[PDB]
C-alpha cells in the first residue's frame, strides 16, 4: 500500500568525516534501492516492504540529501556526480554488502548504480531499474514541455530557481507524480531542504549535471561506458516501464529494451512513479528477487 510513513530506522555512519544516513533491515544478500534528485530513500517506504525476508534491505541517503550531512563549504562546484560517487562508493565500501547484490535504482540513483555496477559486475546479482539514464542524453530525448524549466536549471537562472525557491522540491516533484501528495509526504520530503540557500544545492547541481548534448563531459562518458557495458552484460535485469513515463521513453528506452536478459513490466506513472504504482513495483522487484534467490 501507499502510506506516508518511512520504512525502518534511520541509521548513520561516518563517511569521509561526515555522517550519512540509510536503513539497513534484515539479513542476507542485499537489495540495495537508490533514489536521485530531489528525493531520498523515503521515495522506496512502500516498495521495500514487498521485499521483507528476501535479503538484507538497504537505502541510502545521498550526500546533502536526506538525512545525510550537507557538505561544507557548498557553492556551484559542490555536489557533482564524481563527489556523489566518492561518498556513495564508500558508504557502499563500507556496509559489507558482499558479492550477491541486487540493486533497485532510479533517476540518479541509476547513473551511480549502473556506473558502480559496472565497476563492480562481479558483485552484481540483478539490476531493477526504472525512469533511468539508460544513456547519454540529447535535448530530442527530453520530455518537451519540461525541456526550457531544465536549461534554465543548466543557466544561470538556476540559483533562483532552486536555491532561492525550492523549484525541485516544490515544483519539478509534485509535477512529475500523477496522484496527490498529502501533507505528510510532502513534508518528509522538503524536510532537508526547507531553509533556502546552499541547503538546496544538491537539488541543482544534479540537473547541471545531467549528461546532454555532450555535456558534462565526464558524466557523459560514464554513461556512455556503462550504456555500452549494460548493452552487453548478461546479468539479469528488470526494466520497470512507465505510462505515460518521463525519462525513460522514446529514444532511450528503445535503447534499454535491446539489453540482454531482462523482464519488462509496464505501471502506471510519470518519473517519480515510486508514489503512483508501489505496489506494482514491490511486486515486480519481489517476484524478481525470488527467481535470482531461489
Ligand atoms: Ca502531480
Ligand atoms: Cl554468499
Ligand atoms: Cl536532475
Amino acid at each position: 500500500s501507499l502510506g506516508a510513513k518511512p520504512f525502518g530506522e534511520k541509521k548513520f555512519i561516518e563517511i569521509k568525516g561526515r555522517r550519512m544516513a540509510y536503513i539497513d533491515e534484515g539479513t542476507g544478500d542485499p537489495i540495495l534501492f537508490q533514489h536521485g534528485n530531489p528525493t531520498s530513500s523515503y521515495l522506496w517506504r512502500n516498495i521495500m516492504p514487498h521485499c521483507a525476508g528476501l535479503g538484507r534491505l538497504i537505502a541510502c541517503d545521498l550526500i546533502g540529501m536526506g538525512d545525510s550531512d550537507k557538505l561544507d563549504p557548498s557553492g556551484p562546484e559542490r555536489y557533482t556526480y564524481a563527489e556523489h560517487r566518492d561518498y556513495l562508493d564508500a558508504l557502499w565500501e563500507a556496509l559489507d554488502l558482499g558479492d550477491r547484490v541486487v540493486l533497485v535504482v532510479h533517476d540518479w540513483g541509476s547513473v551511480l548504480g549502473f556506473d558502480w555496477a559496472r565497476r563492480h559486475r562481479e558483485r552484481v546479482q540483478g539490476i531493477a531499474y526504472m525512469e533511468a539514464v539508460t544513456m547519454p542524453l540529447e535535448w530530442a530525448d527530453f520530455p518537451e514541455q519540461d525541456r526550457d524549466l531544465f536549461q534554465a536549471f543548466r543557466s544561470q537562472a538556476g540559483e533562483e530557481l532552486v536555491l532561492q525557491d525550492n523549484v525541485f522540491v516544490e515544483q519539478v516533484l509534485p509535477g512529475l507524480i500523477l496522484r496527490p501528495l498529502s501533507e505528510a509526504e510532502m513534508a518528509a520530503y522538503r524536510e532537508p531542504f526547507l531553509a533556502a540557500g546552499e541547503a538546496r544545492r544538491p537539488t541543482l547541481s544534479w540537473p547541471r549535471q545531467i549528461p546532454i548534448a555532450g555535456t558534462p563531459a565526464d558524466v557523459v562518458a560514464i554513461a556512455r561506458d556503462y550504456a555500452g557495458w549494460l548493452s552487453e552484460s548478461p546479468i539479469p535485469k528488470l526494466f520497470i516501464n512507465a505510462e505515460p513515463g518521463h525519462l525513460t521513453t522514446g529514444r532511450i528506452r528503445d535503447f534499454c529494451r535491446t539489453w540482454p536478459n531482462q523482464t519488462e513490466i509496464t505501471v502506471a506513472g510519470a518519473h517519480f512513479i515510486q508514489e503512483d504504482s508501489p505496489d506494482e513495483i514491490g511486486a515486480a522487484i519481489a517476484a524478481f528477487v525470488r527467481r535470482l534467490r531461489p
